[PDB]
This record gives C-alpha cells, structure tokens and sequence, in this order.
C-alpha cells in the first residue's frame, strides 16, 4: 500500500488535470520500446502499463501527440499523461492486457497443431478495422507484427498497440527506409523507397496472415539482405516495372532470374481458397494493387463473422463487428452495405 500520488492530463478530453493515485509499481518491460510498469488503480481496481521516457524539455514528442487523437476499442486506449535520469520524465497511462497473438500463436505452434481458422478471422478483421481508423488521418503504424497485438482470451477482443513507431505521411516529405522487424518488412522500404504510403501496413499485416495459416513466419531470412531472397523464393524475380513501381532508383537487378512459387502449394492442403486468395491481395510487389484495410474487412473470407447464429468455441457471442463510425467508412461509405449485415442494422 504505498501509494504514489500525481496530477495528470486526460487522453482524449479537454486540457484539465484531475488527481490520480495507483500502488503496486512493478517493471514488466524493459527495451527498445522504452520502459513500462504494471499498476493498479487505487479507485477503481483496474490495471494499467505505464511508459517512461527522458524527455527533451525543449520540444513535443511524437508517441504522445498521436495517442491524443485516438479513441476506437481496437486500439490500447490512453487514459492518462503527466511528468516527473535527474530532469523531467515523460509518462504515459495506459490499459492493460495480459496475453498478446505471438503468445497464443505460438502456443499451438510448439505443440504441433494449427490455430483453428475462426480465431484467424477473429483477429486480422479487428486488426483491418484498427489500420482503417488510423489511415483515415495519415497516420501509419510502420511497426506491424504478432508481438504488437494485445489480445483477450476469454473474450477475443484484440488492441494494436506500441505506437513508438507511428508517423503521420506527408506527400513530398521524405522518411526513413529502415524501419519495421525484419520478417514483416515491405520490399520498398528494402530497395531504399522514401516516399512510401501507408500500404506499407497491409503487406505487414498479410505477413501475420501467412503466419497463422503455416505456424510460422513465411519470409524469414538471416540479414536485410537476405530477407529479399526469402521473398523471392515465392514471389518470384520482380520485373524492371515492378521495381519501378517500388523505387525509380533501380534500373540493373543484383540476383539471377526466379519464377514464382504458387500459391496453392506453399500451405497445407486442407487451407481455405478464400485465406489464399486473400492473402494473394495483400502479399504483391506493387503498393497500388494491395487492398485498403476496409477492402480488406469485405473480403469473403470474413463471411462468416457476419452470421448472426456464430458463437465462439467457448460458446460465447463475438465482440461487436459492426459498430462502424462515418469517420471510420469516410474512405469509401459505400461498403457500410456489406461491412454491416441487415441484423445489425436494428432501428
Ligand atoms: C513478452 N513480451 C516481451 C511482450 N512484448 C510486447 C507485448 C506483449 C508482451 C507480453 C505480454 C505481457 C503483458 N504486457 C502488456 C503490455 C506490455 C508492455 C511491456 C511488457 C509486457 C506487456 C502493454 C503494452 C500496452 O500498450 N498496454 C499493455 O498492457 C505495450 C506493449 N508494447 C509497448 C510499448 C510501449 C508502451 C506500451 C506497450 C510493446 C512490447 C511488445
């Protein structure tokens, strides 16, 4: 019971500091995402992960600012902001979650049995959904991956987190090309792409798709170099057009001539045509012909998820699908038609 007690700045509301006061401080994470804390709110019970980081006085920070905007249930919600290594900490207050996708994933994985398919589902709509509200302002994640997808088991309910990363597009304003893990790395941002787009998220998240259908990562590769020849050994040699498409800086290749793997007889045989054909979509050399994550949350393989008479293995119902705000259909309104099935429109 020893108590800290500070003053701190709600999320999303307006500019008014309320007292707030938590016990039971200890470090849960330690890395390069910074330094977070486990925690426990004296009023409520609740849990929360508090971020720590050195602060430079004399400037905004970019994690914070984005972090303010933001308020949708697939997203790690931020409650709190305050200050406090000698000179001035940064930190933020955030929801907790206990269990992440990686974890689940490879618990089935290391066992040798496959994640059943309506838990794939389940978690890259909600993950879409996640991509479709943020891309709606510019902003891109630019860190997509199992590890960054907080999840509840007894639920479902899945929450992107660790916006570390996160960075509002600009046309004409150049970005760095060395950014995201390895294994979920766009080949753009491989061939050196500095004005790339936010679909740079899509092929990420197609990554994960792969993953959960074959129990482990698809383009592995042990450097940044080799990390295109795994990408190749499917997809084939990219033609002078497709490396065109992804940065006008290359004109001779540095690698002999492949041909492309097929689709059907890289997973297992018993794998839905819809999760292929799906991933086909999201998995391309050329940023244009990827689907947008609303595209994406049409698609037929998520059908399914649209029945009314589907429970979880546990019995229970499904966390809501169909709760679409206009800012998040802004993109393109016209799919509310199928995004939303009749039952969920009851006036
Ligand atoms: C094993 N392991 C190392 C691991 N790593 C990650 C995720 C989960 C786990 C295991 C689950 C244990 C519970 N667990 C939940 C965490 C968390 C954070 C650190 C350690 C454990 C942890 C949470 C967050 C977050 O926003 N709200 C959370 O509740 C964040 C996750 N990250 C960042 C970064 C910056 C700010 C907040 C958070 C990125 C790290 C990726």
């Amino acid at each position: 019971s020893k108590v800290t007690t500070v003053v701190a700045t709600p999320g999303q509301g307006p500019d008014r500091p309320q007292e707030v006061s938590y016990t039971d401080t200890k470090v849960i994470g330690n890395g390069s995402f910074g330094v977070v804390y486990q925690a426990k709110l004296c009023d409520s019970g609740e849990l929360v992960a508090i971020k720590k980081v050195l602060q430079d006085k004399r400037f905004k920070n970019r994690e914070l600012q984005i972090m303010r905007k933001l308020d949708h249930c697939n997203i790690v919600r931020l409650r709190y902001f305050f200050y406090s290594k000698d000179e001035v900490y940064l930190n933020l207050v955030l929801d907790y979650v206990p269990e992440t996708v990686y974890r689940v994933a490879r618990h089935y994985s290391r066992a040798k049995q496959t994640l059943p398919v309506i838990y794939v589902k389940l978690y890259m709509y909600q993950l879409f959904r996640s991509l479709a509200y943020i891309h709606s302002f510019g902003i891109c994640h630019r860190d997509i991956k199992p590890q960054n997808l907080l999840l509840d088991p007894d639920t479902a309910v899945l929450k992107l987190c660790d916006f570390g990363s996160a960075k509002q597009l600009v046309r004409g304003e150049p970005n760095v090309s060395y950014i995201c893990s390895r294994y979920y790395r766009a080949p753009e941002l491989i061939f050196g792409a500095t004005d790339y787009t936010s679909s740079i998220d899509v092929w990420s998240a197609g990554c994960v798709l792969a993953e959960l259908l074959l129990g482990q990562p698809i383009f592995p590769g042990d450097s940044g170099v080799d990390q295109l020849v795994e990408i190749i050994k499917v997809l084939g040699t990219p033609t002078r057009e497709q490396i065109r498409e992804m940065n006008p800086n290359y004109t001779e290749f540095k690698f002999p001539q492949i041909k492309a793997h097929p689709w059907t007889k890289v997973f297992r045989p018993r794998t839905p045509p819809e999760a292929i054909a799906l991933c086909s979509r999201l998995l391309e050399y050329t940023p244009t012909a990827r689907l947008t994550p609303l595209e994406a949350c049409a698609h037929s393989f998520f059908d399914e998820l649209r029945d009314p008479n589907v429970k979880l293995p546990n019995g229970r119902d499904t966390p809501a699908l169909f709760n679409f705000t206009t800012q998040e259909l802004s993109s393109n309104p016209p799919l509310a038609t199928i995004l939303i099935p009749p039952h969920a429109r009851i006036q």
